[PDB]
């Protein structure tokens, strides 16, 4: 009778990545702008993985050639989602390396903050994932790994994050980050706004990144 029916899990963030959540999405910081140099770096990253597995075993590219990233702003839904066609996740890559499993970057980067340092440095702490919130109430996942099911991540924080199957629109390969932005910081949602944010901080990533405005018609 249901048009659908999907399992989601809900899963506790260890301890210091929910206090790490919490300092980024409160805190006032003048510079937050930094969120889509660190999510284009994970990007870059996850591109260079794929790649990699590419040079010895070119059938991994089977799920799609092109290595690329796409920055889509949509004012109607005021999120701006950020695509690549990098090495993606699997189930178990999503639960553990985005909440479940705390790295010894996450305690040491909100001690260097209170020592005096910036959260721009986030991204030498491993952890520049969570400069999302800086600009996002919500983070939405979607991502796709060779030989594995699409998969949605999901959390406005607050100490808990979902996962379940994607069936939405399927991807060849890689992860899609879409972020729903705070009501005061649509500013990002301008093409002038990311182009010169783009060109201030993303100067040397080695990828195509294109923009493509969304607009529902
Ligand atoms: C950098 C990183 C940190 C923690 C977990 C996974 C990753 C990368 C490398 C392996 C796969 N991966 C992603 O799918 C990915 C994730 C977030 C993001 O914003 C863009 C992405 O492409």
């Amino acid at each position: 009778q249901p048009m659908e029916e999907e399992e989601v899990e809900t899963f506790a963030f260890q301890a210091e990545i929910a206090q790490l959540m919490s300092l980024i999405i409160n805190t006032f910081y003048s510079n937050k702008e930094i969120f889509l140099r660190e999510l284009i770096s994970n990007s870059s990253d996850a591109l260079d993985k794929i790649r990699y597995e590419s040079l010895t075993d070119p059938s991994k590219l089977d799920s799609g050639k092109e290595l690329h990233i796409n920055l889509i702003p949509n004012k109607q839904d005021r999120t701006l989602t950020i695509v690549d066609t990098g090495i993606g996740m699997t189930k178990a890559d999503l639960i553990n390396n985005l909440g479940t499993i705390a790295k010894s970057g996450t305690k040491a980067f909100m001690e260097a903050l209170q020592a005096g340092a910036d959260i721009s440095m986030i991204g030498q702490f491993g952890v520049g994932f969570y400069s999302a919130y800086l600009v996002a109430e919500k983070v939405t996942v979607i991502t796709k790994h060779n030989d594995d099911e699409q998969y949605a991540w999901e959390s406005s924080a607050g100490g808990s994050f979902t996962v379940r199957t994607d069936t939405g629109e399927p991807m060849g390969r890689g992860t899609k980050v879409i972020l729903h932005l705070k009501e005061d910081q649509t500013e990002y949602l301008e093409e002038r706004r990311i182009k010169e944010i783009v060109k201030k901080h993303s100067q040397f990533i080695g990828y195509p990144i294109t923009l493509f405005v969304e607009k529902e018609l």
